[PDB]
């Protein structure tokens, strides 16, 4: 429904995460006070970023289809 | 870990949410931009609310 709360990141990690924990990504609601990428790990975590980072971008690019 | 984010409250609800829907309820991290307390149904909805209602704090009060 309408009323659900949204994830929001306050701290980014500044450590590129290894690409075999990364289970998915999502972008976080633009109402946030800040951007972020939440990347969704094996053990069920989420783990905040910075989009502006080009690690991000890159681990995003190889995680996208076409 | 240090850096999960946190789920904050944008749109409020507009009806109060009728009592016997309600399983649990908590409040949004302090440093979202609005302040929320989201309740959580029995069918798995979290529904944001606003901490300076009446019936909030009613609701808060009883359980």
């Amino acid at each position: 429904g309408p009323y659900h709360p949204s994830e929001c990141c306050f701290t980014y990690t500044t450590y590129k995460i290894p690409r075999q924990r990364i289970m998915d990504y999502y972008e976080t609601n633009s109402q946030c006070s800040k951007p972020g990428i939440v990347f969704i790990t094996k053990r069920g975590h989420s783990v905040c970023t910075n989009p502006s980072d080009k690690w991000v971008q890159d681990y995003i690019k190889d995680m996208k289809e076409n």
